C-alpha cells in the first residue's frame, strides 16, 4: 500500500539537482531518521532516501536522468508514490 501524492519539482536555484518536499509528517509515519524508500514519480521507479533538512523538512530528490525520462522540470508537477524499504 504505497503513499501516493502530487508534489512541485523543486530545486535549489543555479544547481542542477531536484527534489520533491514529502507533505506529511515523515517521523511520525515512517520512524526517525533517514527513510529508504521504493519511490516512484510519474510511474518511473526510483529507490533512495528521503532525508531530514531542517526539522521538519524532508524531501526526495529527483535525478535528472529520471526528470528526462518522464519530461518534467522544477515547477512541473509529479505524482510520487512512496513505499519504505
Ligand atoms: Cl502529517
Ligand atoms: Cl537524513
Amino acid at each position: 500500500s504505497p503513499i501516493e501524492f502530487d508534489a512541485i519539482i523543486r530545486q535549489v536555484p543555479d544547481m542542477d539537482a531536484a527534489y520533491v518536499e514529502i507533505p506529511f509528517d515523515v517521523k511520525t509515519v515512517y520512524g526517525k531518521g533517514r527513510v529508504r524508500v521504493n519511490a516512484t514519480f510519474d510511474g518511473y521507479p526510483y529507490t533512495g532516501y528521503i532525508v531530514r533538512m531542517g526539522l521538519p523538512c524532508h524531501i526526495l530528490g529527483l535525478r535528472q536522468d529520471i526528470r528526462r525520462a518522464i519530461g518534467k522540470q522544477p515547477g512541473d508537477s509529479v505524482y510520487v508514490t512512496l513505499l519504505p524499504l
